[PDB]
């Protein structure tokens, strides 16, 4: 079936992925290099053996095409993939005068208490971002997120740029070019950032009339995050290949440190006794061209018949 | 934020505005009268949710205040804002020996082969403009801009009169006269034109040490034109102020016809989704007090971080 590849990944790590410590002290299987290639003309690789959420990649995914950073726009659509950043420069914040929450990831997981307090003071916070418009542009912008490093690169001139933008026009004026490619890497950033990216840089493709795409992503968690990673830039591969006009092709999905935390093991397993079904179907507004402009009733999954979802604890 | 008036203003239109015919035929949601004030103590309104470029504003304000009407000096900025009004003069002069250059607005927009034949006379013009003194001179020199309306306004018995000069001295001299008022409407000329004034008339009013700016506008394009129309007259604002040795105050913008064009829905829509972020900051010279004589170097905008910029078609 389309999804095998990544099924293979967690046998892979299973079977040959030495012990490597991680950030969180939780434990992960890693494995170095990895290549995975999946051909968007056979169907949708949105995975039948787990349940995975298309509403947030969709709306996560049109958020980073609007050049956005401000959170407020993904609690708009009740998207809370990245709260827990947002919320912890407003915790830190001199004018927060409530509970202490420091380390709070841990702290709720363990302490049952501190999981109220710590979700009362979040549940008012996504508040304040919702409808006090200065407290938004606050606390609300992230700012150094995937949304302005596509479409808002700063230079050391002073200016900002449209990389997104810009390659999209030369794959319609030159799509036999070695070079459309984006990068969210910035040496002089990295290093300064909570988290650096993991979508490191991607490039696309052109032969035959076809779109392809390739992205190399310098860090995964192969069970909570490649479901919605392969799903992320599968669809993007398809909205940019919407503008330009072109017919889909195939998503190369390139790895750096494919790893699965220990706490996981149990819940990779049963999916993988599971048996892959149909894949969905893509299907876009056929008017509507500007995929800048897109939204959500613009995109449509059809056909998605999955397992029921597997549960499992963030490595935080 | 700052900018909220003309996001209320987008709204209200896609809201209440009722479906208007207009000279292009493109079709517009219209509403009469409107009036919006931005405080300049709180920074300049420069849109935030889409970037505007600065440049273009400025460098074609200076060329209002130098009372200039000629396109070289714009050309010379490379601002190409005027191009077409004196290009259609070219175009039907009997020394032109070329293509048909008829109706070129619509012509370019849906034949992609006139919109390269077009772009060629085009830029031949404008370097003939550049380079041909005497070109320029015939060809080059709208007449009836607003720079010559503000600084040249012709009298019945021969002479010209510096309405904006003279306002300023009044301003020195008699900073409480409710009678400030500049006009760019002149009724023998009006019906002879190709676009009679847009920014009809504006006055300038004085208190507690505050130099404050109202503009009425006939008519408005909401989403092309309104964003660079704040920006042309709180950057006179603070001007005219610097010149007056005054503390900056409010700049009101009063509204006859606000429409919006149909092709531009979905790109205003998407803006709306977009939160404001904190404005930039205006820096003038400080020795040079003479706005008459300024250039750009002598006025600079700080801290702008907007947001990428939105594409849409020109209703022509
Ligand atoms: O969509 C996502 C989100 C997160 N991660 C993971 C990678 C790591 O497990 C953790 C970030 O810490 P690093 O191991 O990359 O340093 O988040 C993914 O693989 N995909
Ligand atoms: O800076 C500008 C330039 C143009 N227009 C618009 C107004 C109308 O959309 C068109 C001129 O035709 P009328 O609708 O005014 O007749 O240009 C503005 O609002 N602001
Ligand atoms: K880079
Ligand atoms: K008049």
């Amino acid at each position: 079936m389309l999804e095998q590849p990544y099924l293979d990944l967690a046998k892979k790590v299973l079977d040959e992925g030495h012990f490597k410590p991680d950030r969180t002290h939780t434990g992960t299987y890693s494995i170095f290099g990895h290549q995975m290639r999946f051909d968007l003309s056979k169907g949708f690789p949105l995975l039948t053996t787990k349940k995975v959420p298309f509403g947030l990649i969709k709306s996560e995914l049109l958020w980073f095409l609007h050049g956005d950073t401000n959170i407020r726009f993904l609690l708009q659509h009740r998207n809370h993939i990245w709260d827990e950043w947002a919320f912890e420069k407003w915790v830190k914040s001199d004018e927060y005068h409530g509970p202490d929450m420091t380390d709070f990831g841990h702290r709720s997981q363990k302490d049952p208490e501190f999981a109220a307090v710590y979700h009362e003071e979040m549940a008012k916070f996504d508040d304040r971002v919702l409808h006090d418009d200065a407290f938004a542009a606050k606390y609300g912008d992230l700012g150094l997120v995937y949304g302005s490093q596509w479409r808002a690169w700063h230079t050391s001139k002073g200016d900002t740029i449209d990389q997104l933008g810009d390659v999209i026009e030369q794959i319609k004026t030159h799509p036999y070019s070695t070079t459309l490619i984006v990068s969210a890497w910035n040496p002089e950033d990295v290093p300064t950032m909570a988290l650096p990216p993991c979508h490191t840089l991607y490039q696309f493709y052109v032969n035959d009339g076809k779109l392809s795409l390739q992205l190399y992503q310098r860090s995964a968690d192969i069970f909570l995050g490649v479901p919605f990673n392969i799903a992320s830039y599968a669809l993007l591969t398809h909205l940019v290949a919407h503008e330009c006009g072109l017919e889909v092709g195939e998503f190369i999905h390139t790895f750096g440190d494919a790893h699965l935390y220990v706490n996981h093991l149990d819940q990779i397993k049963e999916q993988l006794s599971r048996t892959p079904r149909p894949a969905p179907t893509l299907q876009l507004n056929p008017d509507k061209h500007d995929i800048f402009d897109f939204d959500m009733k613009d995109i449509k999954l059809l056909n998605y018949d999955p397992y029921p979802a597997i549960k499992a604890p963030v490595a935080v």
